Protein backbone atom coordinates (compact mmCIF):
# COMPACT_ATOMS: atom_id res chain seq x y z
CA UNK A 1 0.00 0.00 0.00
CA UNK A 2 2.81 2.71 0.43
CA UNK A 3 3.99 2.15 -3.19
CA UNK A 4 0.11 1.95 -4.72
CA UNK A 5 -0.14 4.65 -7.31
CA UNK A 6 -3.32 5.13 -9.84
CA UNK A 7 -3.09 7.04 -12.90
CA UNK A 8 -6.06 8.95 -13.99
CA UNK A 9 -6.20 11.23 -17.48
CA UNK A 10 -8.66 14.45 -17.79
CA UNK A 11 -9.07 16.91 -19.79
CA UNK A 12 -9.44 20.70 -20.10
CA UNK A 13 -9.34 23.11 -23.07
CA UNK A 14 -8.62 21.23 -25.47
CA UNK A 15 -5.66 19.68 -23.86
CA UNK A 16 -5.11 16.37 -21.81
CA UNK A 17 -4.22 16.25 -17.56
CA UNK A 18 -2.19 13.70 -16.39
CA UNK A 19 -2.34 12.67 -12.86
CA UNK A 20 -0.63 10.23 -10.31
CA UNK A 21 -2.66 9.89 -7.42
CA UNK A 22 -0.79 8.06 -4.11
CA UNK A 23 -3.86 5.59 -3.02
CA UNK A 24 -3.06 5.88 0.27
CA UNK A 25 -2.60 9.21 0.85
CA UNK A 26 -4.59 11.43 -2.34
CA UNK A 27 -1.01 13.26 -2.67
CA UNK A 28 -0.91 13.66 -6.43
CA UNK A 29 1.75 14.89 -9.34
CA UNK A 30 0.85 15.81 -12.56
CA UNK A 31 1.36 17.38 -15.73
CA UNK A 32 -0.47 19.21 -18.93
CA UNK A 33 0.05 17.21 -22.56
CA UNK A 34 -1.20 17.62 -25.83
CA UNK A 35 -2.21 14.37 -25.80
CA UNK A 36 -2.38 11.25 -24.13
CA UNK A 37 0.38 8.42 -25.83
CA UNK A 38 2.35 5.59 -24.29
CA UNK A 39 5.41 8.01 -24.80
CA UNK A 40 4.23 10.32 -22.85
CA UNK A 41 3.06 8.11 -20.26
CA UNK A 42 5.95 6.13 -19.79
CA UNK A 43 8.32 9.49 -20.01
CA UNK A 44 5.77 10.82 -16.59
CA UNK A 45 6.04 7.23 -14.49
CA UNK A 46 9.93 7.14 -15.15
CA UNK A 47 9.55 11.08 -13.38
CA UNK A 48 6.96 9.96 -11.00
CA UNK A 49 9.34 6.80 -9.62
CA UNK A 50 12.69 8.74 -9.68
CA UNK A 51 11.09 11.29 -7.08
CA UNK A 52 8.56 8.03 -5.10
CA UNK A 53 9.28 4.54 -4.38
CA UNK A 54 6.71 3.81 -7.03
CA UNK A 55 5.89 0.00 -6.71
CA UNK A 56 2.65 -0.51 -8.48
CA UNK A 57 0.92 1.59 -11.02
CA UNK A 58 -2.73 0.95 -11.56
CA UNK A 59 -3.09 2.39 -15.31
CA UNK A 60 -5.83 4.54 -16.69
CA UNK A 61 -6.50 2.34 -19.55
CA UNK A 62 -5.96 -0.11 -21.58
CA UNK A 63 -4.19 1.32 -24.39
CA UNK A 64 -1.29 2.60 -21.99
CA UNK A 65 -1.68 -1.08 -20.00
CA UNK A 66 -0.70 -2.47 -23.71
CA UNK A 67 1.83 -0.10 -24.89
CA UNK A 68 4.85 -1.48 -25.16
CA UNK A 69 6.63 2.14 -24.63
CA UNK A 70 4.41 1.95 -20.86
CA UNK A 71 5.57 -1.27 -20.61
CA UNK A 72 9.33 -0.47 -21.51
CA UNK A 73 9.61 2.33 -18.80
CA UNK A 74 7.82 0.12 -15.94
CA UNK A 75 10.22 -2.21 -16.48
CA UNK A 76 13.14 -0.09 -16.09
CA UNK A 77 11.51 1.78 -13.37
CA UNK A 78 10.48 -1.26 -11.02
CA UNK A 79 7.11 -0.93 -11.62
CA UNK A 80 4.38 -3.92 -11.00
CA UNK A 81 1.94 -2.26 -14.03
CA UNK A 82 -1.91 -3.31 -13.23
CA UNK A 83 -4.98 -2.43 -14.65
CA UNK A 84 -7.16 0.15 -13.16
CA UNK A 85 -10.40 -2.06 -12.96
CA UNK A 86 -12.36 -0.66 -9.82
CA UNK A 87 -12.82 -3.99 -8.55
CA UNK A 88 -13.74 -1.29 -5.64
CA UNK A 89 -16.39 0.59 -7.15
CA UNK A 90 -16.00 3.48 -4.93
CA UNK A 91 -12.73 4.14 -6.84
CA UNK A 92 -14.62 5.33 -9.69
CA UNK A 93 -15.92 8.37 -7.80
CA UNK A 94 -13.19 9.29 -5.54
CA UNK A 95 -10.89 10.12 -8.82
CA UNK A 96 -14.26 11.82 -10.25
CA UNK A 97 -14.73 14.12 -7.38
CA UNK A 98 -11.17 14.55 -7.21
CA UNK A 99 -11.00 15.85 -11.41
CA UNK A 100 -13.37 17.48 -10.50
CA UNK A 101 -11.58 19.46 -7.03
CA UNK A 102 -8.67 19.74 -9.14
CA UNK A 103 -10.57 21.88 -12.01
CA UNK A 104 -12.44 24.04 -9.48
CA UNK A 105 -8.88 24.84 -7.89
CA UNK A 106 -7.53 25.50 -11.52
CA UNK A 107 -10.43 27.62 -11.95
CA UNK A 108 -10.07 29.43 -8.95
CA UNK A 109 -6.07 30.27 -9.77
CA UNK A 110 -6.26 30.53 -13.82
CA UNK A 111 -6.37 34.28 -14.21
CA UNK A 112 -3.00 34.11 -12.02
CA UNK A 113 -1.33 32.49 -14.69
CA UNK A 114 -0.70 32.98 -18.75
CA UNK A 115 -0.32 28.95 -19.41
CA UNK A 116 -2.90 26.44 -18.41
CA UNK A 117 0.44 24.30 -16.95
CA UNK A 118 1.43 26.62 -14.67
CA UNK A 119 -2.15 26.70 -13.10
CA UNK A 120 -2.02 22.79 -12.80
CA UNK A 121 0.88 22.85 -11.21
CA UNK A 122 -0.78 25.61 -9.05
CA UNK A 123 -3.31 23.54 -8.05
CA UNK A 124 -1.55 20.07 -7.53
CA UNK A 125 0.27 22.52 -4.85
CA UNK A 126 -2.63 23.84 -2.67
CA UNK A 127 -3.74 20.24 -3.39
CA UNK A 128 -1.28 18.26 -1.63
CA UNK A 129 -1.22 21.09 1.29
CA UNK A 130 -4.99 21.18 1.85
CA UNK A 131 -4.82 20.43 5.77
CA UNK A 132 -8.29 18.05 5.48
CA UNK A 133 -5.97 17.30 10.26
CA UNK A 134 -3.08 16.48 8.09
CA UNK A 135 -2.60 17.45 4.53
CA UNK A 136 -2.06 14.97 1.66
CA UNK A 137 1.85 15.60 1.46
CA UNK A 138 1.99 14.92 5.30
CA UNK A 139 0.19 11.59 4.95
CA UNK A 140 2.59 10.50 1.90
CA UNK A 141 5.55 10.89 4.16
CA UNK A 142 4.39 9.11 7.12
CA UNK A 143 3.65 6.33 5.02
CA UNK A 144 6.46 5.97 3.23
CA UNK A 145 8.69 6.74 6.38
CA UNK A 146 6.94 4.40 8.45
CA UNK A 147 7.42 1.28 5.92
CA UNK A 148 11.12 2.20 5.43
CA UNK A 149 11.60 1.52 9.55
CA UNK A 150 9.73 -1.96 8.54
CA UNK B 1 17.15 21.99 7.53
CA UNK B 2 14.30 19.45 5.82
CA UNK B 3 12.96 22.45 4.26
CA UNK B 4 16.03 23.81 2.78
CA UNK B 5 17.02 23.10 -0.87
CA UNK B 6 19.82 24.12 -3.58
CA UNK B 7 19.84 24.97 -6.88
CA UNK B 8 22.33 23.75 -9.37
CA UNK B 9 22.37 24.22 -13.02
CA UNK B 10 24.63 22.53 -15.25
CA UNK B 11 25.19 21.87 -18.69
CA UNK B 12 25.46 19.15 -21.23
CA UNK B 13 24.72 19.00 -25.14
CA UNK B 14 24.41 22.54 -25.45
CA UNK B 15 21.66 22.44 -23.35
CA UNK B 16 20.64 23.41 -19.34
CA UNK B 17 19.88 20.62 -17.05
CA UNK B 18 18.67 22.57 -13.99
CA UNK B 19 18.69 20.46 -10.40
CA UNK B 20 16.83 21.08 -7.20
CA UNK B 21 19.02 19.50 -4.56
CA UNK B 22 17.70 18.96 -0.90
CA UNK B 23 20.66 19.82 1.09
CA UNK B 24 20.62 17.34 4.31
CA UNK B 25 19.66 14.22 2.06
CA UNK B 26 21.36 15.04 -1.12
CA UNK B 27 18.03 13.49 -2.84
CA UNK B 28 17.32 15.28 -6.53
CA UNK B 29 14.74 16.46 -8.53
CA UNK B 30 15.95 18.02 -11.70
CA UNK B 31 14.79 18.99 -15.67
CA UNK B 32 16.12 19.93 -18.90
CA UNK B 33 15.37 22.94 -20.71
CA UNK B 34 16.61 24.83 -23.24
CA UNK B 35 18.17 27.66 -21.32
CA UNK B 36 18.29 29.12 -17.80
CA UNK B 37 15.84 31.90 -17.40
CA UNK B 38 13.63 33.49 -15.04
CA UNK B 39 10.75 31.82 -16.38
CA UNK B 40 12.03 28.08 -16.21
CA UNK B 41 13.60 28.64 -12.82
CA UNK B 42 10.00 29.90 -11.49
CA UNK B 43 8.43 27.22 -13.19
CA UNK B 44 10.45 24.68 -11.85
CA UNK B 45 10.13 26.22 -8.39
CA UNK B 46 6.39 25.84 -8.24
CA UNK B 47 6.64 22.41 -9.35
CA UNK B 48 8.96 21.45 -6.47
CA UNK B 49 7.11 23.48 -3.88
CA UNK B 50 4.15 21.40 -5.11
CA UNK B 51 5.60 18.19 -3.93
CA UNK B 52 7.88 19.08 -1.27
CA UNK B 53 7.84 21.29 1.98
CA UNK B 54 9.88 23.56 0.10
CA UNK B 55 10.58 26.94 3.08
CA UNK B 56 13.80 27.66 1.71
CA UNK B 57 15.53 27.80 -1.71
CA UNK B 58 19.58 29.01 -2.38
CA UNK B 59 19.41 30.27 -5.63
CA UNK B 60 22.03 29.14 -7.78
CA UNK B 61 23.13 32.50 -9.50
CA UNK B 62 22.49 36.17 -9.08
CA UNK B 63 20.24 36.73 -12.06
CA UNK B 64 17.57 33.79 -10.91
CA UNK B 65 17.97 35.62 -7.38
CA UNK B 66 16.88 39.17 -8.94
CA UNK B 67 14.15 37.96 -11.41
CA UNK B 68 10.69 39.47 -10.97
CA UNK B 69 9.47 36.32 -12.23
CA UNK B 70 11.32 33.62 -9.86
CA UNK B 71 10.53 36.54 -6.76
CA UNK B 72 6.86 35.82 -7.92
CA UNK B 73 7.02 31.76 -7.35
CA UNK B 74 8.54 31.97 -4.46
CA UNK B 75 6.27 34.54 -3.21
CA UNK B 76 3.36 32.43 -4.24
CA UNK B 77 4.72 29.07 -2.77
CA UNK B 78 6.02 30.13 -0.08
CA UNK B 79 9.92 29.84 -0.49
CA UNK B 80 12.07 32.35 0.99
CA UNK B 81 14.84 33.25 -1.75
CA UNK B 82 18.20 33.38 -0.46
CA UNK B 83 21.50 33.64 -2.26
CA UNK B 84 23.77 30.73 -2.99
CA UNK B 85 26.89 32.29 -1.41
CA UNK B 86 28.81 28.94 -0.06
CA UNK B 87 29.91 30.87 2.98
CA UNK B 88 30.74 26.71 4.20
CA UNK B 89 33.67 26.35 1.42
CA UNK B 90 32.62 22.79 0.88
CA UNK B 91 29.35 23.41 -0.88
CA UNK B 92 30.73 24.50 -3.81
CA UNK B 93 32.47 21.14 -4.37
CA UNK B 94 29.40 19.01 -3.23
CA UNK B 95 27.86 20.15 -5.72
CA UNK B 96 30.82 20.07 -8.34
CA UNK B 97 31.01 16.44 -7.36
CA UNK B 98 27.14 15.75 -7.56
CA UNK B 99 27.33 17.12 -11.66
CA UNK B 100 29.99 15.23 -12.01
CA UNK B 101 28.02 11.86 -10.77
CA UNK B 102 25.23 13.04 -12.94
CA UNK B 103 26.93 13.36 -15.59
CA UNK B 104 28.88 10.25 -15.44
CA UNK B 105 25.31 8.42 -14.87
CA UNK B 106 23.83 9.95 -17.90
CA UNK B 107 26.34 8.46 -19.95
CA UNK B 108 25.70 5.22 -18.47
CA UNK B 109 22.48 5.33 -19.35
CA UNK B 110 23.05 7.70 -22.57
CA UNK B 111 22.17 5.15 -25.29
CA UNK B 112 18.95 3.44 -23.67
CA UNK B 113 16.89 6.85 -24.47
CA UNK B 114 16.56 8.72 -27.79
CA UNK B 115 16.64 11.78 -25.80
CA UNK B 116 18.89 13.95 -23.09
CA UNK B 117 15.66 14.51 -20.67
CA UNK B 118 14.63 10.74 -20.54
CA UNK B 119 18.47 9.92 -19.64
CA UNK B 120 18.32 12.53 -17.36
CA UNK B 121 15.66 11.31 -15.67
CA UNK B 122 16.73 7.94 -15.48
CA UNK B 123 19.91 9.31 -13.77
CA UNK B 124 17.83 11.07 -11.10
CA UNK B 125 16.21 7.90 -10.57
CA UNK B 126 19.45 6.02 -10.03
CA UNK B 127 20.70 8.62 -8.01
CA UNK B 128 17.72 8.75 -5.14
CA UNK B 129 17.60 5.19 -5.19
CA UNK B 130 21.07 4.48 -4.38
CA UNK B 131 22.26 3.01 -1.59
CA UNK B 132 24.82 4.66 0.20
CA UNK B 133 23.00 2.42 4.23
CA UNK B 134 19.94 4.97 3.46
CA UNK B 135 19.07 5.93 0.00
CA UNK B 136 18.88 9.63 -0.68
CA UNK B 137 14.86 8.99 -1.31
CA UNK B 138 14.40 7.20 2.07
CA UNK B 139 16.70 10.13 3.94
CA UNK B 140 14.91 12.75 2.85
CA UNK B 141 11.28 10.75 3.86
CA UNK B 142 12.38 10.45 7.35
CA UNK B 143 14.03 14.16 7.83
CA UNK B 144 10.34 14.94 6.38
CA UNK B 145 8.88 12.52 8.94
CA UNK B 146 10.43 13.34 12.02
CA UNK B 147 9.86 17.04 11.39
CA UNK B 148 5.83 16.80 11.03
CA UNK B 149 5.98 14.83 14.35
N1 LIG C 1 3.83 40.90 -18.22
C1 LIG C 1 4.52 40.24 -17.09
C2 LIG C 1 3.52 39.33 -16.41
C3 LIG C 1 4.23 38.59 -15.30
C4 LIG C 1 3.36 37.44 -14.84
C5 LIG C 1 4.09 36.69 -13.77
O1 LIG C 1 5.22 36.98 -13.38
N2 LIG C 1 3.33 35.65 -13.30
C6 LIG C 1 3.88 34.75 -12.32
C7 LIG C 1 2.83 34.32 -11.32
C8 LIG C 1 3.35 32.98 -10.94
C9 LIG C 1 2.98 32.26 -9.83
C10 LIG C 1 3.57 31.03 -9.63
C11 LIG C 1 4.50 30.55 -10.52
C12 LIG C 1 4.86 31.29 -11.62
C13 LIG C 1 4.27 32.52 -11.82
C14 LIG C 1 4.52 33.49 -12.93
C15 LIG C 1 3.93 33.08 -14.27
C16 LIG C 1 4.72 32.03 -15.02
C17 LIG C 1 6.02 31.71 -14.67
C18 LIG C 1 6.73 30.75 -15.36
C19 LIG C 1 6.14 30.10 -16.42
C20 LIG C 1 4.85 30.41 -16.78
C21 LIG C 1 4.13 31.37 -16.09
C22 LIG C 1 2.74 31.68 -16.52
O2 LIG C 1 2.46 32.89 -16.71
O3 LIG C 1 1.92 30.73 -16.68
O4 LIG C 1 4.22 29.77 -17.84
C23 LIG C 1 4.81 28.48 -18.00
C24 LIG C 1 6.29 28.66 -18.24
C25 LIG C 1 6.85 27.30 -18.60
C26 LIG C 1 8.36 27.22 -18.52
C27 LIG C 1 8.86 28.12 -19.65
O5 LIG C 1 8.40 27.88 -20.80
O6 LIG C 1 9.72 28.98 -19.30
O7 LIG C 1 6.91 29.14 -17.05
N1 LIG D 1 11.67 2.53 -32.52
C1 LIG D 1 11.17 2.09 -31.20
C2 LIG D 1 12.12 2.58 -30.14
C3 LIG D 1 11.41 2.59 -28.81
C4 LIG D 1 12.37 3.02 -27.72
C5 LIG D 1 11.79 2.73 -26.37
O1 LIG D 1 10.72 2.16 -26.19
N2 LIG D 1 12.62 3.19 -25.37
C6 LIG D 1 12.14 3.24 -24.01
C7 LIG D 1 13.25 2.93 -23.02
C8 LIG D 1 12.77 3.69 -21.84
C9 LIG D 1 13.20 3.53 -20.55
C10 LIG D 1 12.64 4.33 -19.57
C11 LIG D 1 11.67 5.25 -19.89
C12 LIG D 1 11.25 5.40 -21.19
C13 LIG D 1 11.81 4.61 -22.17
C14 LIG D 1 11.50 4.57 -23.62
C15 LIG D 1 12.06 5.77 -24.37
C16 LIG D 1 11.28 7.05 -24.23
C17 LIG D 1 9.99 7.07 -23.72
C18 LIG D 1 9.29 8.25 -23.59
C19 LIG D 1 9.86 9.43 -24.00
C20 LIG D 1 11.14 9.43 -24.52
C21 LIG D 1 11.85 8.25 -24.64
C22 LIG D 1 13.22 8.28 -25.21
O2 LIG D 1 13.48 7.45 -26.12
O3 LIG D 1 14.05 9.12 -24.75
O4 LIG D 1 11.75 10.61 -24.93
C23 LIG D 1 11.18 11.68 -24.19
C24 LIG D 1 9.69 11.71 -24.42
C25 LIG D 1 9.16 12.97 -23.76
C26 LIG D 1 7.65 13.00 -23.63
C27 LIG D 1 7.12 13.03 -25.06
O5 LIG D 1 7.59 13.93 -25.80
O6 LIG D 1 6.25 12.15 -25.32
O7 LIG D 1 9.08 10.56 -23.83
Amino acid sequence: SPGIWQLDCTHLEGKVILVAVHVASGYIEAEVIPAETGQETAYFLLKLAGRWPVKTVHTDNGSNFTSTTVKAACWWAGIKQEDGIPYNPQSQGVIESMNKELKKIIGQVRDQAEHLKTAVQMAVFIHNHKRKGYSAGERIVDIIATDIQT
